[PDB]
């Protein structure tokens, strides 16, 4: 959803020190093809703790929202595929011997 | 559809349309030429983590240097999973020779020519 199919589109940014933490980012009126729900991103991002408001200033990335960033989608992971996806291995015959087989030799393949 | 698409793109490729090392054009525009637009994500991903193309971040796309051959290939080697068996199968049953269907494409060669 859009809400947050957009409140991810900045957190990734800031993973990667483009904008840097405690360091400032864009006003909305210009990260305007659409500037509308966007008002419900900052929202997410805001409720969020990502970033902070100066009151007449602009925004800022939360320091180590780097790290406050990485939190939020690890339970948003755990919570969201592996239950359905631990109860797959399961219903399929397949074992964690042999899934931590194809995963420890799985970054062979990124090096 | 998530392919049609790579076609009508890599054929633009092909026809170095888009260069590499060089712009396609919005997600936003191309679909109004053709009248979807957000079936045009489903596109970029499995191109771009296909390897056929990538964004600059904060840019667009770009053609990857190095894009008119991977294809011709992908086109190529899928020619050779599905495309294939459909037809020694009936080279066999029918009863043709190897050297009978290969007469034909050699003269098929000669119009070409």
């Amino acid at each position: 959803a859009i809400y947050l199919q957009i409140a991810d589109r900045i957190c990734d940014d800031i993973l990667l020190g483009q904008y840097e933490e405690e360091g400032r980012i864009p006003s909305v009126r210009e990260y305007a093809v659409n500037a509308n729900t966007v008002m419900r991103s900052y929202e997410y991002l805001q409720s969020q703790e990502v970033i902070y408001n100066k009151r007449g200033i602009g925004f800022f990335v939360a320091s180590g929202a780097k790290m406050l960033i990485h939190s939020l989608r690890k339970e948003q992971f755990l919570k969201e595929e592996v239950g359905s996806f631990f109860r797959q291995l399961y219903t399929l015959g397949i074992s964690i011997k042999e899934i931590e087989k194809m995963y420890y030799e799985f970054i062979q393949r990124q090096n």
